[PDB]
């Protein structure tokens, strides 16, 4: 965090290693669960993007996690350097890369927070870290095949393809996956393509479903 | 912009008529100047996305102008939305759906949503988003319309000459400017900037040489 001193400067508070302590058990007890973001938003108030960077290798061992993270980290950035277009000539104004705190100073961060205008650097890319935790949560989520729909005018044989696709990538329990497949695969199908696989009966299985419904 | 309740909420309040009329005033007599750009950025500040489609209400008759942020606009949106995939699952009770580009834009979002995103820990900051697309916007139209924009139109050192009288055409007719600056422009300019083994062919023509003679004179330099 940041700190005014009486000389009216702002300085570099560190995070206390309780609060540190604190974000690794909600990652070791919660991980994957969207009540990690919350928690996390609370866990950085008044975060520099170093506070965020320190926050994150603190649970580093998550290395899938952190790949998708950081991926996501440079998608955002890469937005923000295309509607902030540079201009040389002559603080400078930060890139993408200075809010993720990868090519700026603690120093910098500290100057755009607290700037005239200021640039809130650290609650943007809590934002973009947030973005990556979502996507994370969401992917491996259970519900994230409860809400899945076949497209009104989306081929059945795209949509089982996606179907599968977004299974496979969830972490559930066995038993919830072939639940979820015997069930909402047919249960989620557009409107006409649902009316033709009901009508196939009890026992159709997949290969009859896709050609039942193949052309419309 | 956005303020607080002695009860609590953040709520609405819409821009003062002043910093309206100022915003009118500046369009009025600033026509395409770089200039309106960092006042456009003072005047919106704190601005939603409501906000500052009331402000481009107030120049829409500009409509040459408004055309082209239309289009800085959809395509601004149009990443965002590649950026940010719609995402059907249940949100959780702690969570907040996403903006789209249509709603930064205000188009599918309302002013409640506006707020609630632009004051969420952290925010999710439509009303500085849409702001840097119209700003984006007004770049491209200062610099289409300003009779600065041929300045740098440089023949290359291996481009035809022919694609770089198209290049220096196609810019001249789309600036706004007088007749007797584009008659510098098409009469001295256009030889001014071509590369130096051109310009010095087409400075030995006669005193009256064509466009035609002038290529023909540089074809293949
Ligand atoms: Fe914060
Ligand atoms: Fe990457
Ligand atoms: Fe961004
Ligand atoms: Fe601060
Ligand atoms: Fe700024
Ligand atoms: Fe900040
Ligand atoms: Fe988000
Ligand atoms: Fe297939
Ligand atoms: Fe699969
Ligand atoms: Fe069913
Ligand atoms: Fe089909
Ligand atoms: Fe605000
Ligand atoms: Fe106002
Ligand atoms: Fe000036
Ligand atoms: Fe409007
Ligand atoms: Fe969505
Ligand atoms: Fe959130
Ligand atoms: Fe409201
Ligand atoms: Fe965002
Ligand atoms: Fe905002
Ligand atoms: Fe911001
Ligand atoms: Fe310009
Ligand atoms: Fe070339
Ligand atoms: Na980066």
């Amino acid at each position: 965090p940041i700190v005014q001193n009486i000389q009216g400067q702002m300085v570099h508070q560190a995070i206390s290693p309780r609060t540190l302590n604190a974000w690794v058990k909600v990652v070791e007890e919660k991980a994957f669960s969207p009540e990690v973001i919350p928690m996390f938003s609370a866990l950085s108030e008044g975060a520099t993007p170093q506070d965020l960077n320190t926050m994150l290798n603190t649970v580093g061992g998550h290395q899938a996690a952190m790949q998708m993270l950081k991926e996501t980290i440079n998608e955002e950035a890469a937005e923000w350097d295309r509607v902030h277009p540079v201009h040389a000539g002559p603080m400078r104004e930060p890139r993408g890369s200075d809010i993720a705190g990868t090519t700026s100073t603690l120093q910098e961060q500290i100057g755009w927070m607290t700037n005239n205008p200021p640039i809130p650097v650290g609650e943007i890319y809590k934002r973009w870290i947030i973005l990556g935790l979502n996507k994370i949560v969401r992917m491996y989520s259970p519900t994230s095949i409860l809400d899945i729909r076949q497209g009104p005018k989306e081929p059945f044989r795209d949509y089982v393809d996606r179907f599968y696709k977004t299974l496979r990538a969830e972490q559930a329990s066995q038993e919830v996956k072939n639940w979820m497949t015997e069930t909402l695969l047919v249960q989620n199908a557009n409107p006409d393509c649902k009316t033709i696989l009901k009508a196939l009966g009890p026992a159709a299985t997949l290969e009859e479903m896709m050609t039942a419904c193949q052309g419309v």
